């Protein structure tokens, strides 16, 4: 895309709250069929608003008062939070411990931000498509693990906007997980700990870790080899062995100096020996216990609108994963000025999008009968 102009930005929020953000689909997502009374109702929205101000407990009756409420505010952001015990937009009028988060969605947000350790490609503040990479391998980790280890039938992929990628886990079982069990899945995913301040972040049969593995390995020498070129030199192939025990700098180190590229360090580094733990460092999502583990968290809204990028918070579809391009993700100029010409929302490109979602809104109403 064109780069974002951010000084648009209100004239196009209005427009695109007026006539381009999916409210149809938005409601029969979080309506769930309306066969929970006040299920819609008691759901928590946050929004950050004109001046930067931020909002939360926002809530609405039915599709119509949000349309008119969201055409009202043209929020830069949105985010949506639990299904309560009581509306939202009372909790201060509602008594001392009565006030529950009693529903979510299980989350989970994998940003690239938390790879500056392991990306070359890049600074801390751009994306690239030799690191994007890095957010395939997650949704691959990630969703063959919902979807085949904990049997989750409805996840919905959403692009963060910028240089991230969200996960909406919406079975109706699971919607009812406590935040202990919330808390013992993302334990289950995680593999990579240590903050900035940590060199070796993987200490390792597990089947999930196996299961990961055989995922990654089908990108690994493209991606780490060929692309980050890990091995390129002396400072990089150093970060590497910083990885390996005490005692063998000396023979690779002096290997490498023989060896010419990335590829024969690695085929030559396999030979000796944490092949595993290297891999896993390099390419295994990053999660964040905080967003996934409470009842109660908010995360980004889908069909957000970037406010720096412009870009929308697309679904991603599964089957196209390794296509997927942030690049191309439609900026609310872009789809606005295509709004301009065709004066349809069916004749933009969001349109795909909202196709995808569709889809995903077509299986959950198939589970309810
Ligand atoms: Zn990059």
């Amino acid at each position: 895309m064109e780069t974002f102009d951010p000084t648009e930005l209100p004239e196009l929020l209005k427009l695109y709250y007026r006539r381009l953000f999916p409210y149809s689909q938005y409601y029969r997502w979080l309506n769930y069929g309306g066969v929970i009374k006040n299920y819609f109702q008691h759901r928590e929205f946050s929004f950050t608003l004109k001046d930067d101000i931020y909002i939360r407990y926002q809530s609405f009756n039915n599709q119509s008062d949000l349309e008119k409420e969201m055409q009202k505010m043209n929020p830069y952001k949105i985010d949506i939070g639990a299904v309560y015990s009581h509306r939202p937009n009372q909790h201060n009028t509602v008594k001392l411990g009565a006030f529950q988060a009693q529903e979510k969605e299980l989350v989970f947000d994998i940003d690239m931000t938390d790879y500056d350790d392991v990306r070359r490609c890049c600074s801390s503040a751009d994306i690239c498509p030799k690191c994007w990479t890095l957010m395939t391998m997650a949704i691959r980790i990630i969703d063959r693990a919902l979807k085949e280890d904990f049997g989750f039938k409805h996840r919905l992929w959403v692009y963060s906007g910028r240089r991230g990628v969200h996960c909406w886990v919406c079975d109706e079982s699971v919607r009812k997980l406590s935040s202990a069990v919330r808390s013992g899945i993302v334990e289950y995913l995680s593999l990579v700990k240590g903050g900035q301040d940590v060199k070796k972040k993987v200490h390792l049969i597990h089947p999930f870790i196996r299961k990961s593995i055989n995922i990654i390995k089908k990108y690994f020498e493209e991606y780490a080899l060929v692309n980050q070129d890990i091995l390129e030199n002396k400072e990089s192939w150093d970060k590497i062995l910083a990885l390996v025990p005490e005692t063998i700098h000396d023979e690779l180190q002096q290997s490498f100096q023989k060896s010419h590229n990335s590829l024969q360090r690695w085929e030559h580094l396999k030979k000796v020996a944490l092949e595993w733990e290297i891999m896993l460092q390099y390419c295994f999502p990053r999660l964040d216990i905080n967003v996934s583990k409470g009842i109660n968290h908010l995360l980004k809204s889908p069909f957000s609108v970037h406010p720096k990028t412009g870009r929308i918070s697309v679904p991603i579809d599964l089957q196209k994963v390794d296509q997927f391009d942030p690049f191309t993700v439609p900026t609310i100029s872009f789809i606005c000025r295509e709004l301009d010409a065709t004066r349809d929302y069916k004749k933009t490109s969001l349109a795909p999008y909202v196709k995808v979602f569709e889809h995903f809104l077509e299986n959950l109403d198939k589970s309810r009968k």
